[PDB]
């Protein structure tokens, strides 16, 4: 029962800047026009329908941009893969060029049990207007492509990415219902095969 919430103060640098907003969900950047997020979020969203990033409340954010194509991982993991129109629909400080107002996120090589990580997102957006929050705590278990974590989450923190102390991702929150009775927390492990897929989406050119 690990609850270390703090507001984000400044969500212009890593890695706060590489979190993304969906109405009501969280995701997170993982390379060129690419973000991470789970088949919640992507069973709830489509093409067109947009994301902001990195807001910090009514301070501003990195812009607004458009989702250009969704990918599910054809295996049985909560992990979807978003491609994102390089042109904002509305500029962010850095202009409108999505790459130009985010970071990118490392995969880590590994975790281990208790690892200390962290969670940034967007828990309970409309209460909490749109500001990012930071939640830490450590790794219960790792089975396969499971991982438990004790960190305080909330509704809207769905997507969000698990990092460990380096800032690198190890997963990304469940968006289904966590086990029952549970003050644990679940995320999807990147295990090799996750991780390839997650790769092979990721743009590299312009059209
Ligand atoms: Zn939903
Ligand atoms: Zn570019
Ligand atoms: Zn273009
Ligand atoms: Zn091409």
């Amino acid at each position: 029962m690990e609850k270390n919430v703090t507001q984000v103060k400044d969500t212009n640098n890593f890695p706060y800047n590489g979190v993304v907003s969906f109405k009501d969900a969280t995701g997170f950047v993982i390379g060129k026009n690419t973000i991470i997020t789970n088949k919640h979020v992507s069973k709830d969203y489509k093409v067109g329908d947009r994301i902001t990033a990195h807001p910090n409340g009514d301070k501003g954010n990195g812009g607004i941009y458009k989702i250009k194509s969704i990918s599910d991982y054809p295996g049985d993991e909560d992990i979807s893969v978003m491609n994102i129109e390089e042109q904002a629909v509305e500029r962010g400080p850095k202009g409108f060029n999505f790459n130009e107002n985010v970071q990118a996120f490392n995969f880590a090589k590994d975790a281990k049990v208790d690892d200390k990580i962290k969670v940034i997102g967007y828990p309970l957006p409309a209460q909490n207007s749109f500001k990012q929050f930071e939640s830490t705590g450590t790794i219960k278990r790792i089975k396969d492509n499971i991982l438990n974590f004790d960190a305080y989450i909330e509704p809207g923190n769905s997507g969000s990415p698990v990092l460990n102390s380096n800032n690198e991702v190890i997963g990304v929150v469940y968006g289904g219902i966590g086990k029952i009775g549970s003050e644990y927390n679940g995320a999807v492990y990147f295990t090799p095969q996750i991780k390839d897929f997650i790769q092979k989406h990721i743009e590299q050119h312009h059209h």
